[PDB]
């Protein structure tokens, strides 16, 4: 098969290579198997540094049969220092980079003893490979001997955070007009770790605009359905929403463990759009959500939204001719395909209001007086194409001398731009 002879003997060459090929997801061999598998990782700093021995260092020669007894039997140390107690350092190192396919090759190296370290990565990585000893050549038990060494490093990333909202459902009690809270699960797979590392820092930010969101309470933070303690998964840090664990639940999280956080935000108002969305974020920067995982950052991957929408109403007489001060007024959610009660059920209504000077309902408990704030829908499962809600509008009192009108039921539709202007207008005698 392709073979070799010994790095003294006739035939043999002068130099060698090695040829990182970096994959993201086998014990060696050195030879090339073009079975790649899958996911190629480009932004892989490698710096190889060739190792000499100890007055002034010496390069490795293995074409010097002396020299075999310097080459190391067990596995490079982690750090540079350690490996520059047994042998010194010939050169200041050279740092390269993968590039698309996720390879770069160290051509023409001498025949000696190398060291190599992943000295940078992308910052979706979470964990590199460890730092491994490469002789040129190779002994190999097909090809005798291998001088264009493979080496196919493991590097591990962190996964993408999916938040979901709430349901419209689950919406009715946690409340509907504006000022009310909704309610996010930010759903975490914990990354894979090489092995013999342990988990540093663990964090899911959520940085919120001031104009839209404002955070009201974490409610929960899960592992694998197990939740959470007080002061073990650390979790305040209310501007720019952040949640930093501590070393506890760091040692006790495995590999492919979802982690859930569950926080409520305030909605402030209603948007010229109305639409108020919760993306990802790549760090503190700016608005969104994201993970960190011992450094290794991620933005989040779905993006749920929250539809909020506008309503005023003005009173009149019959005709709209003159308005009406004093006619009070109450909205309900009670709609079944288009139809509203004759008159307010004696239930709880969701908001209530009274007609002002110029007969403009200005409405109680929320802010502003006018319009009306109330909410819509809300999506986990992407936008929503044309939100809209029902409504049913009640007038409970009607000004000295006139009767009440009959029942309007409202569509509500997303942003301050599509506010609903409501006529109520009511009959004389």
């Amino acid at each position: 098969q392709a073979t070799a002879v010994g790095p003294d003997q006739p035939g043999a060459p002068t130099h060698g290579s090695l040829t990182v090929h970096k994959y993201v997801g086998n014990a060696g061999t050195g030879e090339e198997i073009s079975v790649p598998g899958g996911q190629p990782l480009e932004g892989a700093e490698f710096t190889i540094w060739r190792l000499g021995t100890n007055d002034s260092c010496e390069p490795i020669d293995l074409a010097n049969t002396n020299d075999w007894a310097q080459v190391p039997t067990g596995a490079a140390p982690r750090e540079l220092s350690a490996v520059q107690n047994d042998f010194c350092l010939v050169d200041g190192g050279t740092a390269r980079t993968t590039n698309s396919a996720g390879e770069y090759t160290f051509g023409n190296l001498d025949l000696g003893l190398y060291y190599v370290q992943e000295t940078d990565a992308p910052a979706n990585i979470v964990s590199r490979t460890a730092p491994f000893y490469v002789s040129i050549p190779l002994p190999h038990a097909q090809q005798n001997w291998l001088y264009d060494v493979h080496v196919y490093p493991k590097n591990q990333e962190v996964d993408a955070p999916t938040k979901t909202i709430n349901s419209d459902s689950d919406q009715a009690g946690k409340g509907l007009t504006v000022g009310s809270v909704v309610e996010w699960t930010i759903s975490q797979t914990v990354p894979a770790l090489n092995d013999g590392e342990q988990y540093t820092s663990a964090t899911i930010w959520d940085v919120l605009n001031p104009a839209e969101l404002e955070y009201a309470g974490t409610t929960s933070v899960s592992l694998n359905g197990t939740p959470l303690v007080e002061g073990t998964d650390y979790t305040i840090d209310a501007g720019v929403v952040s949640w930093s664990l501590t070393e506890k639940k760091l040692a006790e999280i495995k590999a492919g463990d979802t982690i859930e956080v569950v926080f409520t935000t305030t909605v402030l108002a209603v948007t010229e759009t109305g639409d108020i969305d919760n993306p990802g974020s790549e760090g503190p920067d700016k608005p969104g959500y994201g993970s960190e995982f011992n450094g290794g950052t991620t933005p989040g991957g779905t993006t749920p939204h929250t539809y909020w929408g506008q309503l005023t109403v003005n009173k009149g007489d019959t005709g709209m001719v003159n308005k009406l001060a004093g006619a009070e007024f109450a909205v309900f959610n009670n709609a079944e395909n288009g139809v509203c009660a004759p008159e307010a059920p004696e239930t709880d209504a969701i908001a209530t209001g009274v007609s002002d000077a110029e007969g403009v309902v200005r409405w109680n408990d929320v802010t502003p007086d006018n319009p009306l704030g109330l909410w819509i829908a809300n999506s986990s499962d992407g936008e929503i194409a044309n939100p809209n809600k029902d409504y049913c509008l009640y007038e409970t009192k009607a000004p000295s001398g006139y009767v009440a009108g009959p029942v309007q039921k409202v569509n509500i539709t997303p942003g301050t731009t599509a506010k609903l202007v409501v006529d109520f207008e009511n009959t004389k005698k």
